């Protein structure tokens, strides 16, 4: 029910430019004698010229990497160079910029190596790619470029009756869109890696087909190799719950789940029936606060009390007091929109000091709905390398 | 009674022009002594030239999109550039401007991306497409161009007895006109989308 479908990505490393400029220096010496008079002259000639039309050549540094559950033999991407809301060129790589092998979960070249060059636009490696004068003025005026993955072309291997396998004409292109019409695209993002999987679905419209369908929690358990540990899901001893990760839906997918939730009787987004065309992101959190155990935190909170500290649905203390943790910016990455999200309780008043500079220093009261559990989330912007800290403080009267 | 018949369209995004102009700057210093008289001269040389015949290169921004009820593997269109009640060039796209996949009801590239470039007329990606001087004067005098879809070429997939499918020689061209002789063309246009279908008919003759 999971199909081999390798994802290829191109990463930018460095950009080098080069000018097609023309210099010269001449020295002339003349003497003359005439009958009595003479002359002796020494002349210089400095020369500098530039002719537009192939006036600025460039080269780019790239490296390929895989993600998914398949190898990719004899890979060839194409790139699309933008400069400033525009385009410059589109290049399918030549024979010299081919990539032979790409194991799933790996990069090309290998990790202890240097990146790869590309500098020509012709089919055979001649005629270095030019940039005209106005784009050069836009570049040196302060504007920069990026890269863009558009398509790839590769091959798979299959064994015949002779026992060995072959890679000739077995393109991966003619199984792209077919898979993309039967599957949901589920992507996982952890702190270092990312994984893109395609899981098969069942069309509810026409009933002659018999595809064994499942739910989204079972889809995550089947797509990745996820161990069901005590009701929770664990991937390489990493907990993935409906309350322990952060899920992202696009508006069509979110709208479909939101209409299909009200006819359902249980308020869980792991028990929803899977549909055909979906894009579902799941992201792990950086710092988790299960007060029982598994709390990757530099300092520990204040006014804690250990009565049924199980995570969701059983947090069982409703008293007064304060919690506070300060963390400097040195441990975390700068200039990134961090998202802080937790759950609710039954207090009557509670407020959250999130005092991080260059960000939302607005602090609001809780506005608790009821004793039932709902989430809450804020966004803010990371500053640049400060021991001036973000100090989360929660003052409560009723929890 | 409805036949798979994918429609391809090409959309114009932006047009960039570029001039093949030629500049130079020279500085010369001379001195002379003669027996008593002397001389010392400093000369400049600014230079600007332009030679017609490959005098203005261009590039265009395009994006492909599907409409209909079929995929289209390995798509390749052709374009016909008009300027002012006339024509400038006709280009079938090279290997670099190919499009691999096109699901029905979708665009190439995907929606969260940038458009695609085309700048050369040769079969191998050399010899950037030139515009002569009179068309440049018509352009900077105030006249603008557009794009034009003329034909496409793509492939379909079919499974053999081995279980997998193949895309080689299975052209879509040789099922175009046959369908266009048996069917009525019905098109729907809503507020955001458009759909073109071919429905089979019955000859009463």
């Amino acid at each position: 029910l999971v199909a081999a479908y390798p994802i290829v990505g191109v990463g930018m490393e460095k950009l080098i430019i080069s000018t097609n400029e023309h210099a010269s220096t001449d020295q002339g010496k003349t003497v003359s004698r005439a009958t009595v008079q003479d002359s002796n002259g020494e002349s210089w000639n400095t020369g500098l010229s530039i002719n537009k039309g192939e006036s600025a050549y460039i080269n780019a540094n790239v490296r390929y990497y895989n993600t998914g559950t398949a190898p990719m033999y004899k890979v060839t991407p194409t790139t699309n160079l933008v400069l400033d809301g525009d385009t410059l060129s589109t290049i399918k790589a030549q024979e010299n910029q081919i990539g032979n092998n790409l194991s799933p979960g790996d990069t090309y070249p290998k990790k202890g190596l240097s990146p790869l060059a590309l500098n020509t636009m012709d089919q055979f490696s001649s005629r270095l790619i030019p940039i005209n004068y106005d784009q050069l003025k836009k570049l040196d005026a302060g504007k920069q470029i990026k890269l863009e993955t558009t398509q790839v072309s590769g091959n798979f291997g299959t064994k015949n009756s002779s026992g060995q396998i072959v890679t000739e004409g077995n393109s991966w292109s003619d199984y792209i869109s077919q898979i993309d019409s039967i599957s949901a695209s589920i992507i996982l993002d952890t702190e270092n890696e990312s994984y893109e999987r395609r899981v098969t679905a069942k069309n509810l419209q026409d009933p002659e087909d018999k595809t064994p369908e499942l739910t989204i929690g079972e889809a995550i358990e089947k797509a990745f190799g996820a161990t069901k540990k005590d009701g929770l899901l664990y991937f390489n001893d990493i907990p993935i719950d409906e309350s322990c990760v952060e899920l992202i839906f696009d508006d069509n997918t979110a709208n479909k789940i939101k209409d299909s939730l009200k006819t359902l009787s249980d308020k869980k987004i792991y028990n929803v029936k899977l549909e055909r065309g979906m894009n579902i992101l799941i992201k792990t959190p950086t710092y988790f606060t299960n007060f029982d155990d598994y709390n990757n935190y530099p300092s520990t909170w204040s006014n804690v009390n250990t009565t049924n500290q199980d995570g969701l649905q059983g947090s069982a203390n409703k008293l007064n007091g304060e919690t506070k943790i300060k963390i400097p910016m040195s441990e975390l990455k700068p200039y990134k929109r961090y998202v802080f999200s937790g759950y609710s309780k039954d207090p009557l008043t509670s407020n959250s000091i999130i005092v991080k500079i260059k960000a939302k220093e607005e602090k609001t009261d809780y506005l608790v709905p009821e004793q039932g559990y709902t989430k809450f989330s804020y966004e803010f912007e990371t500053t640049e390398k400060d021991s001036s800290n973000i100090e989360i403080t929660l003052i409560g009267s009723g929890t």
